[PDB]
């Protein structure tokens, strides 16, 4: 099982997430986004 992290600060949330979601669905693994704030961690979760 794996995972990355992708931080992004400064954005859109709903652009950020679409980017987390399609990231997820391109590689074929799963997403989650954690959001603080203006920032927003994507972690992608392969196994
Ligand atoms: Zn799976
Ligand atoms: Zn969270």
């Amino acid at each position: 099982i794996q995972i990355r992290e992708y931080k992004r600060c400064g954005q859109d949330e709903e652009r950020v997430r679409r980017e987390c979601k399609e990231r997820g669905e391109r590689q074929n693994c799963h997403y989650v986004i954690h959001k603080e704030g203006n920032c927003y961690v994507c972690g992608i979760i392969c196994w």
